[PDB]
């Protein structure tokens, strides 16, 4: 048998040009909006988050939830020289996806996969990664960690002033008690995108959350 996660990457690896980047995220979501429906951020949530690398132009950026690496190739893709991508997922098996997806897309030099859960992952990021402070973060795992794994950036002092916060899936599935830590919070200065969830037209939105510092 096989698996829908295994059953993208053989989409894309039978269909898009091996090295191609756009080539493989429009395999992905060709196959999500005709075959199988998955949790990829999509096209045109992946637009915004397109404009939001493009205009802070990241030299070290952090994902947590990788999937299928449809959003880690996105961004990826976006990155100059020497900027370096470290995405954490917690499932091993998609995790071997992730890696086959970026290395077919031409993008393994700009991305570092770390297999662990984010919560266990971030405390490790100075010590393990070498990582100082990040200059971006997309929030795309479990909503119910964007809160808690907000506040331990912050409390791991791996967040300054301009660091981007952008949060996957804000109004669905929904990441309400995130959005009222950094909208109230004046360490945090707030932009709502509105869009459509991946491959649907249910309604969702991204947030986009700069740190203003301690
Ligand atoms: C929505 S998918 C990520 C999609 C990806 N960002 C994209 O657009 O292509 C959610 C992923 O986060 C992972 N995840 C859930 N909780 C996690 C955690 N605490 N740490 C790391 N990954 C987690 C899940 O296993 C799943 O692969
Ligand atoms: O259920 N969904 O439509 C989604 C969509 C998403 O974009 C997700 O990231 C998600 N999740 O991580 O749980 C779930
Ligand atoms: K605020
Ligand atoms: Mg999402």
């Amino acid at each position: 048998g096989d698996t829908k996660e295994q059953r993208i990457l053989n989409h894309v690896l039978q269909h898009a040009e091996p090295g191609n980047a756009q080539s493989v995220l429009e395999a992905i979501d060709t196959y999500c909006e005709q075959k199988e429906w998955a949790m990829n951020v999509g096209d045109k949530k992946g637009k915004i988050v397109d404009a939001v690398i493009q205009e802070h132009q990241p030299s070290v950026l952090l994902e947590l939830g990788a999937y299928c690496g449809y959003s880690a190739v996105r961004m990826a893709r976006l990155l100059s020289p020497g900027a370096r991508l470290i995405t954490i997922e917690i499932n091993p098996d998609c995790a071997a996806i992730t890696q086959r997806m970026v290395d077919f897309a031409g993008v393994k030099d700009k991305v570092t996969l770390v297999v662990g859960a984010s919560q266990d992952i971030i405390p490790q990021l100075k010590k393990k990664y070498d990582v100082d402070t990040l200059d971006m973060v997309f929030l795309d795992h479990w909503k119910d960690r964007y809160l808690p794994d907000t506040l331990l950036l912050e409390e791991c002092g791996l967040l300054r002033k301009g660091t981007v916060l952008l949060a996957d899936n804000v109004i669905c599935p929904g990441a309400p008690d995130f959005l009222a830590h950094v909208r109230g919070s004046s360490c945090f200065e707030c932009t709502h995108y509105q869009s459509f969830l991946e491959y649907r037209e249910v309604v969702d939105g991204l947030e986009k959350a700069i740190y203003k510092g301690p």
